[PDB]
């Protein structure tokens, strides 16, 4: 029985072969057959590429000796290399070009996932190049979904010589015939397959993962396509910021280049943009994705007034101030989508673009109080509930994990109703006390959010539904603006509280609106349409935010 | 007695004044004088600019309905305005030309340090155009250094209304005897002078500081440059990382754009780079100042083997990983120096640039252990009594203010023989109990690393020491390497440990090394000469890092 599984980087996980740029490059060049390659390999084990795969020397201080192997090479071949023939050049080029096998990726991914352990055993090379950091961010997006990477430079020994399958045997604590080994060197399978390991010649990747399946009688190939990579919580760098006395922030935060804000709605976490964080970090995006005032282990002060729109945006403020920023894109949920509008609108200067999911942003009415408008729309009942400080916060921290299971469903799962939620005396009033699990989650996903809300509870979280009035006067404040800065509008299908009609006349007020729609998606955009909300994010934020 | 000093933005903290740039552009397009002060100022408070300063519409709104004021006063004046007119383009350049005007930040920021309130109270606008970025760089700058900064935009009151000054008088918490007011608009003084202030009328800058002189009584014009902006601790972001279990890195985050790595040496803290920190986010780049592992809120691991440097660099590259960092621009000082360089013989795809303070690359000898060279130079004796566990840590940990007291120091003001300290039997044999404080620092200073060093006391920072022969074994395998990337090497004049001597062959090794020298300037290179440092790392991460 198989449960490891290792392949090679150049040729296996990464496509085209570096090696089979030289290949390309002899019949560009019309040089002889072979030409670049003998050169490439010139001296075998005392040659200047094994000193470089050994990492004795670097890729800089091979270029001039492979130069010089060409030359050789050349010489007895009786041809000339032209003019402008460069080492540099035709490998900056071939390493440039080199990008993930993606249906390699996604079979090693669903190995792993079946519980194999997996490895990237590389003949590789200390780069020193200007153009390095390419290499070095391919190596970065793989290395995060392998449990180990073995590189020949790090351990001083190369393919095919018998010490490192050795090495790799003791590292994976397994022996040979529970191993399939993937190479596109013949060379380096023959002292894999001397141990008894099962090798698997790569020359086309469809071949390869046929015979894949066949050993390790799993299904890869036409497979469902898989969800985001989403993040664990222990893998992530946990920032604190104080922004007044006795409000601290906390945020997780991913990845370089423009800074992009996230901020949950209700009743969640920064954990609800976990299928996110990667892709925007991916993106070329430093993700910070908050536990909003009143969350997780951010502050939770009792007190309502502490969670009025002005304080919220004036301290979101303070934040971009102590952490030295002087622009962010905010993205905002629900709860959290509100606040993104009222940042654009009292604090433009911050704000480099903004995007709301679900949360349109309406104007308020000055001739007619936020109460009375709530009254009218039958389907907004549950708001009214939430008003008298106690009531709520008692049904809500009763049981958690059944508050989090009856809310954190799709549109066709929904076991609440959502009308005379007052007249019914409570939210979970006509519902199962033990409800089924949602396809949207896991016992696990659902067990963080239980235990994040067992340190503050509902109160900070409700306190954001009972500043109707001191939001409605202070935004009457803005009636006059217009947001002209880069803005997305996303619309949710099956929201059924905040519809996608609700959004139908910001055109008024946000003139160069983009939009964004999901469709067959409920309330809880982020993980009922994951992939969908990335690649909407990720194109609007390449054209209008960088 | 005053104790309070207000201050306007345009024409008194940052020069020119957008108001003047009204007249230079009436002068080069050849219009009639004032022409373009009245469009501005046209309807009074029932005017387009009150309602853009009152914050009711935005720049980009008032914009046009400036343009529409600019073509009725030409109409009246009978005069035409030119084909190319662009209100737009007027302003940008307005805005872009205004900068800090530094010798009115130092007489603000020496006033708070004798102890006085100091705010900002400008006539401000909600700037929404495609350049706000400038405007909120320039906020951000000038808001760390005043009390309270208050903006007519946000307050929706505008300067010279009464009702402002009665605003800052109730935020200030003064009477209007104990404040002084500058502003370059004399209708704007009167108010404040109906009140009873002190006024100024601004117009040159240095008649100003001498009419701020006399009534404070405190020297403002003449006074010595004063040092760099320090951070507070509780102001800072402090983010935390698991590299391995039991193993988890804090830092201190500020900034955007490149990422730059501080790495601090023995017995030290994050808090060491504390003059850099706020220079080099004002500079462009995001920087992370860490507590190196056995410091402040790292881990400490009791083992001595866990501060290898082969162990301590893997940690370092897991620590970007973790971040989402594919490179970072390393700098490190004495230890961290050390490490840094072994980064970027071992990791050059990881490391943007890197730069040691102090600390030179000296190449391993394979023909000699490192116990032995060190008995060899009498000044490296300390390093032979920092070797048995448990010995060094008893005498360093029994007075922790002595300890800190003592090492740091100018290099004029020594109080320790580093000569024979295996002999004499310790460190601070023949040294005072209670050493004067050195004038690099203040005792709250001092304070800070007493705390630090309370939580895991010596055992971590004296473990880097016990590893000379691991650590040679190691670099050993580098020998056959050169370092190719950007590189930087300061040396300090009076470091009588780390001379700038020993540095003298690094070229055969770095080929393209740039160098810094700090005259007069002891091992404590950070804060002996916060300036010289700030000015020589900026430099140069201007030119060869980005």
């Amino acid at each position: 029985t198989l449960r490891a599984a290792v392949f090679d980087l150049d040729g296996v996980l990464a496509l085209p072969a570096v090696f089979g740029v030289l290949g390309r490059t002899e019949e560009a060049l019309a040089l002889p057959r072979g030409l670049l390659n003998d050169a490439f390999q010139k001296g075998g084990p005392e040659g200047a590429t094994t000193r470089l795969m050994k990492g004795e020397i670097t890729l800089s201080q091979w270029i001039p000796l492979m130069e010089e192997n060409c030359r050789k090479c050349s010489e007895t071949a009786k041809v000339c290399l032209p003019k402008n023939f460069s080492i540099k050049e035709i490998f900056d080029k071939a390493i440039s070009a080199r990008k993930i096998n993606r249906p390699m990726l996604q079979a090693a991914l669903m190995l792993r996932k079946k519980g194999f352990t997996t490895a990237i055993l590389t003949n590789t090379w200390l780069d020193d190049r200007a153009e390095r950091d390419g290499l070095a961010q391919l190596m970065c997006e793989l290395k995060m979904h392998f449990d180990f990477l073995i590189e020949s430079c790090q351990v001083g020994m190369v393919k095919p010589e018998p010490q490192i399958y050795k090495f790799l045997l003791d590292t994976l604590k397994a022996s040979p015939s529970e191993v399939v080994f993937l190479d596109d060197i013949g060379a380096n399978l023959k002292p894999a397959r001397d141990l008894g390991m099962v090798t698997i010649l790569v020359q086309d990747t469809d071949t390869a993962l046929k015979e894949l399946e066949k050993v390790t009688g799993i299904q890869l190939l036409n497979t469902p396509a898989p969800l985001p990579t989403s993040c664990n919580p222990s893998d992530m760098s946990h920032g604190y910021v104080t922004v007044k006395p006795r409000v601290r922030l906390h945020f997780v935060e991913l990845g370089s280049g423009p800074a992009v804000c996230l901020c949950h709605g209700f009743p969640e976490s920064w954990y609800s943009w976990r299928y996110q964080i990667p892709a925007l970090a991916q993106a070329g995006y430093r993700v910070l994705a908050m536990d909003m005032k009143g969350y997780g282990e951010s502050s939770a002060p009792p007190e309502i007034e502490e969670y009025c729109m002005e304080v919220l945006c004036k301290e979101m403020v303070t934040f971009l101030d102590k952490l030295g920023l002087s622009q962010a894109v905010f993205i905002g949920h629900d709860w959290g989508g509100m606040l993104v509008w009222y940042m654009a609108l009292f604090y433009p200067e911050r704000v480099r673009a903004v995007a709301s999911l679900n949360t349109p942003f309406i104007p308020a009415n000055p001739n007619m109080s936020p109460l009375e408008s709530i009254k009218a729309n039958p389907v907004f009942d549950y708001q009214l509930y939430f008003q008298e400080p106690g009531v709520a916060e008692a049904e809500l921290e009763q049981n958690l994990s059944r508050t989090f299971k009856s809310l954190f469903r799709a549109s066709d799962e929904s076991v609440l109703s959502m009308h005379k939620v007052c007249e019914a005396g409570g939210l979970f009033v006509n519902s199962p006390e033990e409800p089924s699990l949602s396809r949207m989650v896991t016992e696990e996903e659902i067990q963080f959010y239980v235990q994040q809300f067992k340190k503050s509870g509902f109160r900070g979280p409700l306190n954001w539904y009972r500043n109707m009035e001191r939001n409605w006067k202070w935004a009457c404040k803005s009636l006059g603006r217009k947001i002209l800065i880069p803005a997305l509008m996303v619309t949710a299908e099956k929201d059924f509280v905040l519809v996608p009609q609700m959004s139908q006349h910001m055109e008024d007020w946000i003139p160069h609106l983009k939009r964004g729609h999901i469709e067959d998606c409920g309330h809880w955009t982020q993980m009922d349409k994951p992939t969908e909300v990335n690649q909407i994010l990720i194109k609007w934020l390449d054209s209008d935010a960088r």
